[PDB]
């Protein structure tokens, strides 16, 4: 372990900081890893490089409970990622007939676990209640609505966290390559062409380790065959300054979300909020041959915000992202939006990890699969990738998150498969 070598690729963003993380943890020694990324220090196209997350529960299969029970505890109580952590709760809430179902649907689940959710995830029946939680609220406003309460709850500031582990790894002394140094190209073999012994980076560097751990997010797919196992997709958010009056009317205010509409969260130090709808994602297919396929095909292949700077949203985000503006900050209906961003994310067929080895390639480790809900396993998912390197991980985590061609990861358990960029007007600005 001390004399193990692990190469982490995009190990400037979420699941490949906790990686290198977990890997300093669990004694392995500092220069032995090294760290690669297109972008430095938290990278600037990470879907973690964000004011925030949303921090909650969910509980779909097994191991989804016990990952969320962790992560909760270290952003919590662990000392480097307590600061990270705004406890202010988070209300999901709803006013549609199917929206309400949906919502008892969610609370009775927290119930039927009965492991004590429901002492910290609460039912809102009626607007008082929900005036109560958030008080920004008027009664017309909220009338008709339901919520589900979780005082646990929260927002993370999500690029900050990764910047301390970046910081925390930098003065351990491990290795960092960036630019077109830490650019994966290609896994690198032994003679026998199929295990693994480290990769090449678009510059021709060459690193050799005992293992590599593919981390690359919604560019994961693009870079390795993947059997289609993951689409891309990006999500949208915007962003309202408010003056120091209104800032200060929304200090403390709980995560909002509802499931029809959007979410947004308190104001950042700047009086800042970030304001993002909801709805299935967007993908752009685009020719592409990712390493190990035969020939060029067509993958949804991310349109990095980062990479194209004029780049905003399509004009049919723009209407729903006014639409949540509208039902959750009535009052700021005529603020100008700025910093219009697509974020990607990569969505498995059911929505679990891929965390497995390459069925091929001896030594080298997927680590993906996010789905658009993993920032809040920060703090933890790289035990699981080090635990599944070391052979250590259970049976029952390693069969959910194992290779598993088959599935439509384009509709995904999103209710509806993603829309192309190519088909909505008014994002690209070239
Ligand atoms: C709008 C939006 C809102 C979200 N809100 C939430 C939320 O409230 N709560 C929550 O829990 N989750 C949320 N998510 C999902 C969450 O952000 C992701 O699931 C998670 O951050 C993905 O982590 P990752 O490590 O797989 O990817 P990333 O964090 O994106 O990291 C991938 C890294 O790989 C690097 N990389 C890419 N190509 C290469 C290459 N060729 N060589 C080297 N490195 C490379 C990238 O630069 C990047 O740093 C949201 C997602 C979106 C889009």
């Amino acid at each position: 372990r001390a004399s193990t070598k692990v190469v982490v690729v995009g190990g400037g963003g979420t699941i490949g900081s906790s990686t290198a993380l977990h890997l300093i943890r669990r004694g392995y020694t500092p220069s032995n890893i090294t760290v690669l990324d297109v972008y430095k220090t938290p990278s600037l196209q990470s879907a973690g490089h964000d004011l925030n997350k949303i921090m909650s529960i969910r509980l779909r299969n097994g191991p989804d409970l016990q990952l969320s029970l962790e992560s909760l505890d270290m952003w919590q109580n662990d000392e480097l990622f307590k600061p990270f952590f705004h406890q202010v709760g988070m209300l999901d809430c709803s006013s549609s007939k199917e929206g309400i179902e949906n919502l008892r649907r969610k609370y009775q689940t927290l119930l039927d676990a009965g492991i004590g959710l429901e002492k910290t995830n609460v039912w809102l029946e009626s607007e008082d209640e929900i005036l109560a939680k958030v008080p920004n609220f008027t009664r017309e406003q909220v009338k008709g609505w339901k919520g589900l309460f979780c005082t646990d709850g929260g927002w993370l500031a999500a690029a900050k966290a990764i910047n301390a582990i970046g910081i925390f790894l930098q003065d351990k002394g491990v290795k960092f390559g960036f630019g077109d140094a830490g650019t994966f190209q290609q896994p690198l073999f032994a003679a026998d062409g199929k295990t693994c012994i480290g990769l090449e980076t678009t510059d021709g560097t060459k690193y050799f380790a005992d293992k590599v751990v593919l981390a690359a997010g919604a560019w994961s797919p693009t870079l390795v065959d993947l059997e289609d196992q993951c689409v891309s997709k990006a999500w949208v958010f915007a962003h309202i300054q408010l003056t120091p009056k209104e800032a200060d009317a929304y200090k403390n205010v709980p995560v909002v979300y509802d499931g029809e509409y959007g979410f947004f969260f308190e104001p950042n130090e700047y009086g800042v909020i970030k304001v993002c709808d909801e709805f299935p994602g967007y993908s752009r297919f685009k020719l592409h041959q990712p390493y190990g396929a035969a020939s060029p095909k067509m993958i949804s292949v991310p349109r990095s915000h980062a990479k194209h700077p004029t780049d905003t949203y399509p004009d049919a985000s723009e209407v729903t992202i006014r639409k949540a503006i509208a039902r959750f900050l009535p009052e700021f209906k005529d603020k100008e939006l700025f910093n219009r961003t697509m974020c990607w994310c990569t969505d498995t067929a059911d929505a679990n990890l891929l965390i497995c080895e390459h069925p091929k390639w001896k030594n080298f480790i997927l680590a993906t699969g996010d789905s658009g809900h993993s920032f809040k396993l920060l703090p933890n998912i790289g035990k699981y990738v080090v635990e599944l390197l070391e052979g250590s991980l259970s049976q029952e985590m390693a069969g959910a998150w194992r290779w598993r061609p088959g599935g439509d990861a384009l509709r995904s358990r999103r209710g509806a498969p993603a829309k192309d960029l190519a088909e909505m007007p008014g994002w690209k600005h070239d």
